[PDB]
């Protein structure tokens, strides 16, 4: 399958020490028939308890989801500052050249953050510009002459080169408590912010799963990217009825448990995902998910194209086929259509039902 981009292909770009960054693989380099989201990147941000990345800004309009733990983030703009603190499932909006750094507040948990980002400069390319650093990583104020600096800061060019130089820690650096409790309180607000998944009621819901979706035509944040970010919710044992996406490619990842995954392209692509596992659906080819082992299965993913999207289902009580009648039921299987209604309809469920065990 060349939509499954195991965990494996998450390339750690720079030297982390404490935690570290992972960037994806291209979609398109390997296969292009990925390249309706060439110009998308996903990546995966993980922080040890206590750490903090260094400020710096990317090319390219980023959406953070928070998979595990709880954290900081403050997000800098020119003549804008705001400091949100999130915990498990809250989704922000990071926009294009905005300075961000986060933190992970938590003594014992740790900070996971699924991450999506498309590109503006050319496509695919992502970059982040870290103003912050030293050596590692380099700082891009050590790209300008010293007598620039000098002239911009109005200051010598000694203290601004034991300034942009001295620092051999990675991104990913501890805090402190002082220095926590004084970054966390500028977070801690009273009475654009994060958004849980779990704002809204299950689109789909049954007694063997839910799916949670935040949508661009609730949630403006999410207009410009035309992205959405669904939650799926699978119970232990249980599976997804076999459904298709009309218009939207998911980029999805497992977050807990292990799924089985069968789909259609027609070549039947099969496999199993564990945690950490990238599987792109593309637009309109089916797909079903099935929880395997002693865990559940809780698995979210990003959604391109996701303006009036829709998912179409393949069986239970509310599938596509009640909206065909009978008459092209016959045509469709060659069989008498009160025989084939009676195939489709001895399914009392709808969405998630038990999987084979
Ligand atoms: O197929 C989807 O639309 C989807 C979206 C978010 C998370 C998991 C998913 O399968």
């Amino acid at each position: 399958n060349p939509y499954l981009f195991e965990s494996q292909r998450f390339r750690s770009r720079f030297r982390a020490s404490h935690g570290d960054f992972r960037i994806l693989e291209r979609f398109n380099q390997r296969s292009q028939l990925l390249k309706g989201i060439e110009k998308y990147r996903v990546a995966i941000l993980e922080l040890e308890p206590q750490s903090f990345v260094l400020p710096h800004h990317c090319d390219g309009e980023a959406i953070y989801v928070v998979v595990k733990g709880q954290g900081v983030i403050n997000i800098a703009e020119q003549d804008n500052k705001n400091s949100f603190n999130l915990q498990k499932g809250d989704v922000i909006r990071l926009f294009a050249g905005s300075n961000v750094y986060l933190l992970n507040k938590d003594n014992n948990e740790k900070l996971f953050v699924y991450v999506l980002a498309k590109s503006v400069n050319a496509p695919g390319n992502l970059q982040e510009y870290f103003s912050a650093g030293g050596q590692n990583p380099e700082s891009f104020y050590r790209a300008f002459s010293s007598d620039i600096l000098e002239s911009a800061f109005n200051n010598p060019r000694d203290k601004l080169e034991r300034l942009f130089g001295q620092h051999k820690e990675g991104i990913i650096i501890k805090a402190s408590e002082e220095q926590i409790r004084a970054i966390s309180e500028h977070a801690s607000r009273s009475t654009q912010g994060p958004f849980n998944l779990m704002k809204e009621r299950p689109v789909f819901e049954s007694r063997f799963g839910q799916f949670f979706e935040a949508r661009p035509e609730r949630y403006e944040q999410l207009r410009d990217l035309d992205a959405a970010v669904g939650f799926m919710n699978i119970n232990q044992g249980g599976m997804v009825l076999p459904y298709y996406n009309t218009k939207s490619t998911k980029l999805v990842m497992v977050i807990e448990g292990n799924a089985r995954f069968e789909m259609a392209c027609y070549q039947k692509i099969r496999g199993n995902l564990n945690v950490g596992d990238v599987l792109v659906i593309p637009a309109g080819h089916p797909i079903t998910f099935v929880a395997t082992g002693n865990s559940n299965l809780r698995i979210v993913g990003f959604g391109v194209d996701a303006e009036n999207n829709k998912k179409n289902f393949l069986a239970g009580k509310q599938n596509i086929w009640r909206n065909i009648d009978r008459e092209a039921k016959e045509l469709s299987f060659s069989m008498p259509g009160r025989e084939v209604e009676e195939i489709f309809q001895r399914q009392d469920q709808s969405y998630f039902v038990a999987g084979p065990e």
